[PDB]
Parts: structure tokens; C-alpha cells; sequence
């Protein structure tokens, strides 16, 4: 098998429309898919994507074609050989460097790319991307991971080390996650641009539905915030788990205050009280609004970035996104730096395929990695996924776990010509 | 003056003939720029560029493209009224700061597009950059920079005393540049690819002219840097100072006892010993290498990281790239925060039309915010220089101070046509 071409899509959704998504830093997001296949002789063909918000998807769209000229001609056994090796190439043109190195458009066209050659190798074996990733042994999985930039908090052996520990209990785990699926949280009650009826409608939906916890917006007008987060403990009950999210628009001392005046409300934590790149920033917050806890990561670049968050005490919450940086691969690294941490990942899914993404990266952080799931909650949003054809699955709080060959990432065919930009 | 227009021009320059640029990293750069002209209905047209090493500028010229919506139609006066409000403006797009934010591509175009909107206001004035800037009062360069996150570090008030504290040298300064000239180190004798003898010719060159500072790339091959350091102190004599630059591309242990290893060679400082963004594992180099100094930034995303550089004492010379941030307004706020901690500020210039830029910046540094350039060093490189209709000028190991219109890195019409890709 030889992938012998690609095909992109720029591929926009008009969720402005009902402020689905609406947040303090993005008040009208247009989901977006910079969207790619890579062709191969064979039957299969793999099917990708990276998350943007509307303009500025085609920027993504140049850097895959980009990346393109690294991927094409290439023999999938060779990528499969040793994926790590592959994952150094396709992020190891010099020049295609200078445009990151491995942050901003030409990282998401990674992600994209990467998690399509994930998509092909899938169907190639007629698995789920989690099950191909959970059956293989502690040192097949570290070959998949380019360690480079890693080697100070995290070295190959003791990413084995974490590994091999958790190889013993991966049948046992792989029953229970098809028993159980994997909880989940929902943010759909919580977009800022909602009226306060919509607000309390949504939240006993969330509730009647069975979700343990749900996430609110938060961060453009505090008078806004205080009256919604009471309105939404008094629908919620006293039971619910309630987060908040500010998306980034605030400064380290202005956090700090904001997020204590929001204290009555019992949040776990707030997610991205500052700029993603902040990790002393998100540091300082973090001491000054204990126990409220610090989630961030749904922007966080890559696994540089990651790992100084995690070293440095910055957070409590680990949340990749699973195309923000190189695909699965690096994701990998990040839920390997988590477990030495002993810090728990929970990933971002706020966008179109970032559910049906994210769910299988978990189940494979729970199967082989740090074997436990009950405490933890994948992100989850109720938009789009009529666009594909193995969407996810939630009901009772918890994703279901995918049976469908592939990464679940793969639209029908009608959308990829409705919605070209 | 309106903004009434922007063409863009993807420049390519076939660098890698001689392999001029060479590196550790780069082993085969084409210099090229992402070339912008602001169009207006006036005699004048601001002239900009981002710099890329050859594959990927595309993806900048697009990135361009994106934030021409954000400029076509804007006043020049209302602009200048409150730049610091403009580059809000152009980095706001909250879709377009999902692509980054303020990193990767669309920061590269940022800085192009920001640059060019000040050639263009030099231009109305008849001032270059340096000294349109110098003449403005404390308060009207605070005006100049948007401050999101940078207040946990750097408040408006704090840059406010220190941009007062600097104003009464400023008319002496003026005088003495005008005089002196703002020194400068030379790279030109050292990339990685040149032979030994067109190095030995290069470093008696570089000693002859009066540089007291040169600098060479290392990192591929520690025999051949062991030989090439020890030719190029035999060449350059025992008063030369010597620096080394290994562009990124060392694990944090493998970089201490690399630089180490060199430490015969006396190198003032090691620079980029590892990836850009690594700001705890600079700061273990640092304490590993020393007494040798560590320096970073021509790849620093923007003023978060450095400020987390600066503040964390992970590096002793901060080195800010023209165009790698959001343009003149990023590198005077830091600038400022490299002012504040004391630490020297030796700017980039491996790229074409990066000397034309940074000289500029440095002096404006010198004039109006530090007040002191004797100990420090501009980066300087002799390539592509004719393709400017006013160059640089170095002579005797310094800079002259531009004195025509402008930020100096308009191109010749004929290059414009020449060179397109
Ligand atoms: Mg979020
Ligand atoms: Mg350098």
C-alpha cells in the first residue's frame, strides 16, 4: 500500500447562525474542517481533518498541500515500521520548520495529516484507531512517538517503564470500556451567546440526560457570569459537577479575581484563564484561586509546551486536543508526560470531529496508559455529527466505544461537497 | 491617507547555490520573503516583509491575504492615533487568532503587514523608522504597544517609567549614534557548509574589517566544530570574540555536553542551543554551560514566551526577530521587559532584509528605551543586500543610522520581478 496522492477541502459550517460555540475570546465561530484524503492504490483511503473556526481555514488548507509533498509516494508499511520515524519526517522539513516549528497552521496541518495516515492504517487492519493503538505492546507504542524535546522530563525508557506497568490490566480494561463506554462531560448548556431561557432549558436537558458534570463560558461580563452560573446551580442542582471556561481573555491578576468572585458556584476548575502559551501565567492563577483547580490545553501547541506545563505545577487538568498539534503521536507523548505526573487528561472536543477524535484517544490513554477512566471526563458537544459516518455515541453521560474501522473522522460524502467554502 | 489596497509577492531566492545560510537546522535554505506593498491613494506605498527559508512562504503569503480584510479601508490616521489599538485590530480576529494565536503563520504575515503599515507612516513624514519613533514622546511610544498579557511582568505603568526615565539622554544619543554608528557581529564568515578555506578566508576578512564579535554555526558534527573553532580562533586572532549558534537543535543534556566540549574555543555564548519554545530546558542549559552565556528568540512566537524567558532568567541575551512577531510593536514591548530585567537585546538578522529591519529596532532601543548599545551587538550577514533601494551600511563593525524615509527594506522594482516564485 502506497499512498499516491491527497485531496483537500476547506469546508465551513454556518454554527454563527445560533451562536452554537459563542465564548468570550470567539463570539461567532464558524466551525470549520481543513479536510484531507490520502489516496492510495488500494480500497482504503485515509480520511482527516484539523479544527478551525472559520476564516483562517484555508491557511490550513495551504500548509497541508504543503505537507503533502512529504507524504505522497510514501509505502504505509514503512510508516507503520516505526511511526515515530515517520512523524519526525513529515514535521522534519527544515523549511516547512521556519513556518512553526510545530505551532500555528502548519502544526494543525500536521494533526491532520498525521491522524489521516492513523485513519488509513486502521481500515488497512479493520479496527477502531483506539483498538489498534490498545493492542499493541508497551515498545510498539513508544516506537510510535518522536521523543525529540522530550528527553528532559520525559525519556524513552521511562515512557517503557509506564507502559509495560500498565500492559497487565488491558484486557480487563478493554471489557470494561465496552461494558462502561467513557464519561463525559457536556458544554452545550454553556455558550455565552445563550439567553438565560435557553441557558435553563439546556441545563435540565444535561441533567435529565444524566450527565454528572457541565461546563459554562465565562469571561466577558462579570454581572453576566454571577447571574448565569446562579441560574444554572439552581437548575443543575447542588449534586452537578459545574466547570468554568474563559477562553483565554483574561490577565494573570485579573483571573485570579474574576474566578474567586465566581467561587459561590463551586466550580472544579477554570479552564484557560489566560493566553495558552502563559505557563508561569497559568502558574500564578493556579495558587491564587486553589482549590478551584486549572485546566488548559485545548490550544497549547505541542508537547514542548505540554511538558512544562505539566513539570512546572502549572495545572491540574491536562486537555489535548486531537489535532491542535502532530496528531495522535504527540498526544501520545502529552498522555505519557500526564501519567508520570500522575496528572489526569481531559481532552477538548469543541468542534466539528473533535468528539469523534478525542474519544478514542482516551480509550487509549485508559486502556494503555493510566487505566482509569471514573474520575476522568472527555469534553463533549452536541453539534454536527450528523456529518459523519460513524459519529459518536453518548447516552447516560458516556461515550460508547467506536467499532468502526478508521478514526470515526470520516464525512459522507454529500458534506464534502455541501459545505466547500 | 486610506489604505486602499495590498499586493502580495511570493520572493524566492536561490540561497542555497553557495549554501549561504547553511546550518545545523537549515542545512539548505532558499532566503525568501513574503513580500507586501499597502496600497494608498498618496505618493507613498508601505512596503513590507516576513522572512521564510524557501517551502512554506506560500502558506505566509495566505496567511497575508487573511489580514488584508482587517487593513484594506483603514484610515492611516486613525492608526497612528493609537497603534496599540491597530495591532489589537489586526490580531483580533478571534478566527484568525485560532490559527495561532499570535504564532506560526499568520504572526510571520502579522509582522510583515504591521512592518509595512510603518514604512508607510515614515514615509508620510519623512523619517526613518528609527528616529519617527525616537521622536516621539514616553507616553506616544507606551501608545504604540497593546500589553495583553504582559501585565503579571510588565504593566503600562512600569514601561511608562521607564520609557520617562530614558527620555532626558535621548537628544545626546541621537548625536552619538549619528556619530558611531550601533555595532555589530558578523555570521558571515561561519555557516555550517562553507569549506575550511573559504572559512579561513572569511574569518581573516571578518578581523581585517573591525568586527570584534563573529559568530559560527555548530551542531551537526562535533569533530567538525571542534576543527572549525580551533581554525577559526587561529584566524581570528586571541582579542576576537566568538559565539556559536546551534539552531535548535540539542536535547538539553546532549546541549551541555556539546557547548561544553567547545569550551576551549571560549564562546561568549551558546544560542539556540534547543527548540524555541523550551523555556525551563534554556534555563537548565544555562545553568549546565556556564560560565558560557545562552541566548535565544529568532524563532520566540511572541512577547508571552519572551516574557517567560526573560522573567524566568532562562537565557542572558534576548534576541528578537524583525518580522518572526507581530512586528515593530511586539519588539519594543519586549524590549521593554528585557529592559526592565536588565538583560541585552541582540536582534536577528540571518535573512534578507532582516539587517534593514533590525537596525532600526536596536536604535530605537538605544535612543529612547535602555540607553545603552557599547556592550551590545547587532547581528549582521552581507547577502541579498542589492536588492534594496536603500541597504544597510556597515563599515568598521557597525551600522550607519538610515536616514531616508522608511523602515529600509523596500525592494527594487526589478527584484520584484525577478524573483517571484
Ligand atoms: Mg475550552
Ligand atoms: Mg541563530
Amino acid at each position: 500500500t502506497k499512498i499516491t496522492g491527497l485531496r483537500t477541502y476547506d469546508l465551513r459550517f454556518p454554527t454563527s447562525e445560533g451562536l452554537d460555540g459563542s465564548d468570550a475570546m470567539n463570539p461567532d465561530p464558524d466551525y470549520s474542517a481543513a479536510y484531507v484524503i490520502l489516496e492510495t492504490e488500494g480500497t482504503h483511503e485515509g480520511h482527516g481533518l484539523t479544527f478551525t473556526i472559520g476564516r483562517g481555514n484555508e491557511i490550513c488548507i495551504a500548509a497541508i498541500k504543503a505537507l503533502g509533498a512529504l507524504v505522497v509516494g510514501l509505502d504505509l508499511d514503512w510508516i507503520r515500521e516505526d511511526m515515530g520515524r515517520f512523524w519526525r519526517h513529515v514535521t522534519g522539513d527544515s523549511q516547512l520548520r521556519w513556518i512553526g516549528p510545530d505551532k500555528g497552521a502548519i502544526h494543525l496541518a500536521a494533526g491532520a495529516v498525521v491522524n489521516a495516515v492513523w485513519d488509513l492504517w486502521a481500515k488497512d487492519t479493520g479496527k477502531p484507531v483506539w483498538r489498534l493503538v490498545a493492542d499493541m505492546s508497551p515498545a510498539e507504542i513508544l516506537r510510535l512517538i518522536d521523543f525529540r524535546y522530550l528527553t528532559d522530563v520525559l525519556a524513552p525508557e521511562e515512557a517503557l517503564d509506564l507502559l509495560k506497568a500498565a500492559e497487565p490490566g488491558k484486557e480487563e480494561r478493554i471489557a470494561r470500556l465496552i461494558e462502561e463506554g467513557y464519561p463525559c462531560y457536556t458544554t452545550s448548556a454553556g455558550w455565552l451567546g445563550y439567553s438565560d431561557e435557553k441557558l435553563r432549558r439546556l441545563c435540565r436537558e444535561a441533567r435529565a440526560a444524566g450527565f454528572t458534570h457541565t461546563k459554562f463560558k465565562v469571561g466577558r461580563d462579570l454581572s453576566d457570569d454571577i447571574r448565569r452560573l446562579t441560574i444554572a446551580r439552581e437548575e443543575l442542582g447542588e449534586d452537578m459537577n459545574i466547570m468554568i471556561d474563559a477562553n483565554q481573555v483574561w490577565e494573570v491578576d485579573e483571573a485570579i479575581d474574576w474566578v474567586n468572585r465566581l467561587a459561590f458556584a463551586r466550580p472544579l476548575f477554570i479552564e484557560e484563564p489566560t493566553s495558552p502559551d502563559d505557563v508561569l501565567g497559568h502558574k500564578a492563577i493556579r495558587e491564587g484561586v486553589a482549590p478551584i483547580k486549572v485546566a488548559t490545553g485545548e490550544m497549547c501547541q505541542n508537547r514542548i509546551m505540554f511538558k512544562q506545563f505539566i513539570a512546572s505545577g502549572a495545572l491540574d487538568i491536562v486537555q489535548i486536543d486531537s489535532c491542535r498539534m502532530g496528531g495522535l503521536n504527540e498526544v501520545l507523548a502529552v498522555m505519557l508526560v500526564a501519567a508520570k505526573y500522575d496528572l489526569p487528561v481531559w481532552p477538548h472536543a469543541g468542534g466539528v470531529g473533535l468528539c469523534e477524535y478525542v474519544q478514542h484517544m482516551s480509550m487509549i490513554d485508559y486502556v494503555a496508559i493510566c487505566g482509569e477512566k471514573d474520575s476522568k471526563r472527555i469534553e463533549y458537544v452536541d453539534h454536527l455529527h450528523e456529518h459523519f459516518k460513524h459519529p459518536c455515541i453518548v447516552t447516560g453521560g458516556a461515550y460508547q466505544a467506536p467499532h468502526a474501522p478508521g478514526f470515526s473522522i470520516e464525512m459522507k460524502e454529500d458534506t464534502l461537497d455541501a459545505f466547500l467554502f
